[PDB]
C-alpha cells in the first residue's frame, strides 16, 4: 500500500502498528523473540524553534535516513511513530544484537554532525533510544507491552542525559 511517511520515507504509524501486531502474532505462535527500538530526537523543539521548520524537517529527514540504515533483514521495519519519534521492529533479534543496532543508529545520527546549541554550545543533534525484547505472552493485543517496555527504556535514556541507549 501507500504506507510511508512522505518527509522521512519510513513506514507510517498505522503500518507500524499493523506490522508489529502481525509479528507479535507470529512470535507468540513460534515463541520467538521480538525486539523493538523506540527513538526520540533530543532537544528537537529547541532545534526547530531556533533554526526554523524547514531546517527542522530536513534534520528529521536525515535522522530518518540514519535509522533506515539500521534495517537489513527482510523482516526489519523502521517507522515514523510521531512528530520526532521513530520505531524499529526487529523480528528474531536477540537483546545484544538489538542493543548494538541501537548504538549503530545513535552513533550514525551523531555522525551527521548537525550543529545544535543544546544541551550546550557546540553540540550535535542526537537521539535517545529505548530497546525492548520479548517472547510474547497473552494474545495479539498484548503487543503494546513491547512498546511500553521500550518507552520505559527510552524514558530512562532521556532522564539519564540523552544521546544514549536505554535497555530492558
Amino acid at each position: 500500500h501507500m504506507n510511508s511517511d512522505g518527509l522521512t520515507g519510513l513506514s507510517n504509524r498505522r503500518h507500524f502498528d499493523e506490522y508489529l501486531e502481525m509479528e507479535w502474532r507470529r512470535s507468540l505462535r513460534e515463541q520467538s523473540q521480538l525486539s523493538l527500538l523506540m527513538i526520540d530526537v533530543d532537544y528537537f523543539k529547541s532545534y526547530n524553534d531556533t533554526f526554523g521548520h524547514v531546517a527542522g524537517d530536513e534534520a528529521l529527514r536525515q535522522v530518518a535516513g540514519a535509522i533506515r540504515e539500521g534495517c537489513s533483514r527482510s523482516s526489519d521495519l523502521a517507522a515514523r511513530y510521531g512528530g520526532e519519534e521513530f520505531a524499529m521492529v526487529l523480528p528474531g533479534t536477540s537483546p545484544g544484537g538489538a542493543r548494538l543496532l541501537a548504538e549503530k543508529v545513535r552513533r550514525t545520527v551523531e555522525s551527521l554532525q548537525i550543529s545544535h546549541d543544546q544541551p550546550r554550545p557546540g553540540s550535535h543533534l542526537t537521539v535517545s533510544i529505548g530497546v525492548s525484547t520479548l517472547v510474547p505472552d497473552g494474545d495479539g493485543q498484548t503487543f503494546r507491552v513491547l512498546i511500553e517496555m521500550a518507552d520505559q527504556a527510552l524514558y530512562q535514556a532521556k532522564n539519564n542525559g540523552r544521546n544514549q541507549v536505554g535497555l530492558m
